């Protein structure tokens, strides 16, 4: 079963390195941040054999009917700020507003994502990331590629979601 997710948010949250993380099960703390692709997973979740096509974005910020129409293509995305970087966390509702018109949906399956947790010095709390989510509707996850926390929970929830 295929699963079509799609990573999104500032450069410099980390998108790359949870993709890598999931699909390759290590670190990768340099990663071309111009470097846009999709990724395969062969996964079990819940039981189910799922086929994971993860789309790690970058490319250029570009509203064309070509850029639409290719993350129209994504089932569920994973929408992902640093726990230290404020402006990449302001920048949310952005994302959040983009998905919901190329989807032209009031619930798309969506993810909060608070990455690099297992950094000492935060500037988003936890509280307010949890309180963006609940105003969504979506589940927050707080991750760490470095480490590998939360991964599968970002991910694999959002499979449950477009299961669902
Ligand atoms: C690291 C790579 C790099 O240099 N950049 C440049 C900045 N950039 C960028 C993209 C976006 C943005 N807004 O929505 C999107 C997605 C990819 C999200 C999913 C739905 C759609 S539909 C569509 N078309 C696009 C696009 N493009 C999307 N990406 N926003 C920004 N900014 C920065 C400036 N700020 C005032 C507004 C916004 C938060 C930047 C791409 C990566
Ligand atoms: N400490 C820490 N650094 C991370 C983590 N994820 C990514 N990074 C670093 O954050 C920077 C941006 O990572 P990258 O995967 O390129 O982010 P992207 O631009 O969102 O694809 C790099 O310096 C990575 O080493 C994480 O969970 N913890
Ligand atoms: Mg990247």
């Amino acid at each position: 079963t295929e699963y079509k997710l799609v990573v999104v948010g500032a450069c410099g949250v980390g998108k790359s390195a949870l993709t890598i993380q999931l699909i390759q099960n290590h670190f990768v703390d340099e990663y071309d941040p111009t470097i846009e692709d999709s990724y395969r997973k062969q996964v079990v979740i819940d039981g189910e054999t799922c086929l994971l096509d993860i789309l790690d974005t970058a490319g250029q910020e570009e509203y064309s009917a070509m850029r639409d129409q290719y993350m129209r293509t994504g089932e569920g995305f994973l929408c992902v700020f640093a726990i230290n970087n404020t402006k990449s966390f302001e920048d949310i509702h952005h994302y959040r507003e983009q998905i919901k018109r190329v989807k032209d949906s009031e619930d798309v399956p969506m993810v909060l994502v608070g990455n690099k947790s297992d950094l000492p010095s935060r500037t988003v709390d936890t509280k307010q990331a949890q309180d963006l989510a609940r105003s969504y509707g979506i589940p927050f996850i707080e991750t760490s590629a470095k480490t590998r926390q939360g991964v599968d929970d970002a991910f694999y929830t959002l499979v449950r979601e477009i299961r669902k």
